Parts: C-alpha cells; sequence; structure tokens
C-alpha cells in the first residue's frame, strides 16, 4: 500500500474551495479559477487551477495531515500547463512544515522544499530544486531546463532516505544524483529528512497569466507516482495536442 499524503485532481466542481486557502498577507493577490482552458484532453479531467490575472502575485495553499519523510521516500508530483505562451511566471510548489499560517502565507514564509519550473524571459528556463538546510534555502547546483510550450507537462521530484534524488519531466528522468554532491550543504546522512510536511503552496509571480496546475500528488511510493502520472498526464497529452492542432 502506497501512503497517499495528498492528492488533488479537482474532479468535483467547486468543492476545491474547501480544500484550498487564499492568503490575505497582501490585499491584491491574483485569483485562481478552476478551468480546463481553451484546449484540453478531456473537459472534466483537465480542470485545474488557472492563474486568471496578469502581473500578479499568487498565494494559495492546501493542508494535509502532517508527516515526516524520515526513513522513507518522498515524492512530489504535479502537472503545469502554460497555455498562455508565458513570458515570465513561476510554475513551482513549496512544501511547508506544520507551523505555517495559511492565511498569512507569502514568498518569504519558511518552507522545507521548493520544486518546479520557473520561467522569466529566455535567460531563466529552470527547474528549481531547493532544500532548506541550516537556516538557508539551498538551490541545486545543476541546470535542469524547464518546458516552455503551451502543453501539459508532468513534474516529479523523488527524495530517498539514502540522500539520493531524482527529477522527472513527463515521467522520464532528466536529473539524478546525491544531495551531498549537487547542493552545497557541505557526512550528514539526515539532509533529506524533515520533521514535518503539512501544507503544499502555490507562491508565484506571473506577467502573462493563464497557467493551469493539476494532478497534485505527495506520496512515499515512486512506482505509484509513476503509475498515477501515466493515468493522469499520460492520458491528457495526446488528446490535448489533437484539440490544439484542430484549432488551426
Ligand atoms: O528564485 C529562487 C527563490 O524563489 C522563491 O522566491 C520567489 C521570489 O521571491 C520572486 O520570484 C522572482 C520574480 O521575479 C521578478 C519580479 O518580481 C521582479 O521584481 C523582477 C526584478 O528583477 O524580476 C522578475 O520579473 O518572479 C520570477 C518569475 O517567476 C522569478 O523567476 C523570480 O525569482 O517571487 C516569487 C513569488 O513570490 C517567489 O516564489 C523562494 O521563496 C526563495 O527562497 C528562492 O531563493
Ligand atoms: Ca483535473
Amino acid at each position: 500500500d502506497p501512503a497517499i499524503y495528498f492528492k488533488e485532481q479537482f474532479l468535483d466542481g467547486d468543492a476545491w474551495t474547501n480544500r484550498w486557502v487564499e492568503s490575505k498577507h497582501k490585499s491584491d493577490f491574483g485569483k485562481f479559477v478552476l478551468s480546463s482552458g481553451k484546449f484540453y484532453g478531456d473537459l472534466e479531467k483537465d480542470k485545474g487551477l488557472q492563474t486568471s490575472q496578469d502581473a500578479r502575485f499568487y498565494a494559495l495553499s492546501a493542508k494535509f495531515e502532517p508527516f515526516s519523510n524520515k526513513g522513507q521516500t518522498l515524492v512530489v508530483q504535479f502537472t503545469v500547463k502554460h497555455e498562455q505562451n508565458i513570458d515570465c511566471g513561476g510554475g513551482y510548489v513549496k512544501l511547508f512544515p506544520s507551523g505555517l499560517d495559511q492565511k498569512d502565507m507569502h514568498g518569504d514564509s519558511e518552507y522545507n522544499i521548493m520544486f518546479g519550473p520557473d520561467i522569466c524571459g529566455p535567460g531563466t528556463k529552470k527547474v528549481h530544486v531547493i532544500f532548506n538546510y541550516k537556516g538557508k534555502n539551498v538551490l541545486i547546483n545543476k541546470d535542469i531546463r524547464s518546458k516552455d510550450d503551451e502543453f501539459t507537462h508532468l513534474y516529479t521530484l523523488i527524495v530517498r532516505p539514502d540522500n539520493t534524488y531524482e527529477v522527472k519531466i513527463d515521467n522520464s528522468q532528466v536529473e539524478s544524483g546525491s544531495l551531498e554532491d549537487d547542493w552545497d550543504f557541505l557526512p550528514d546522512a539526515n539532509i533529506y529528512a524533515y520533521d514535518s510536511f503539512a501544507v503544499l503552496g502555490l507562491d508565484l509571480w506571473q506577467v502573462k497569466s493563464g497557467t493551469i496546475f493539476d494532478n497534485f500528488l505527495i506520496t512515499n511510493d515512486e512506482a505509484y507516482a509513476e503509475e498515477f502520472g501515466n493515468e493522469t498526464w499520460g492520458v491528457t497529452k495526446a488528446a490535448e495536442k489533437q484539440m490544439k492542432d484542430k484549432q488551426d
């Protein structure tokens, strides 16, 4: 049995609003809307959270029953679709410990892990993998290129209790190594371990909005995340491109 710490597919209309909390740290955060977009694999399945306002900060998050990854594997997975042809805007998630106030979450709130694609002009086309360690948020020393097209892509981070990690895009490995080698933490066997995870958050800036996020999964099972990804992103992809191609 895989431990399913968090799953979000937005399959039940407006009920997501009971699961996700808007921060009030700023009064002028942009709004997320539930949408499948202009083109999609399936109208119902491909509903997800869409940024709806240009040049805005975004702060929305969802709690789950707290857990620690000590002694086990951690997998964070979601899909990102920059349907708008983005110029500049984030597409990454943050995982927060139990202490976070969801009503006051912002860019500088303390987080454990930040993972996902970031785009800001041609210079920044990066997959972030950031670990909080000894009071610092440490960025991976490797260049992982993010996808920049209009289509749905799957992002997966795997963190294992032997201090190894793996990044997959579209369910295929793009980067791999050990935590000791690929970040400047600098023989600590417990770097990977955090005492709690309790909230997943979207803390973004976007110029051109319209990004859609879907199919969030936090789990301890690599094989399951891979299956879920094929059942999810893997079914979206071909039908989505078909519909877009139809659209001259
Ligand atoms: O990038 C590592 C960093 O990420 C997290 O913090 C994010 C930043 O605080 C910021 O993201 C940047 C923002 O940049 C632009 C705009 O706001 C600036 O004023 C402008 C001036 O140079 O440049 C950009 O236009 O957005 C872009 C697009 O996503 C990012 O690439 C920039 O990094 O704001 C976001 C949203 O609040 C933060 O998530 C982590 O919190 C931090 O620890 C980490 O080091
Ligand atoms: Ca969905």
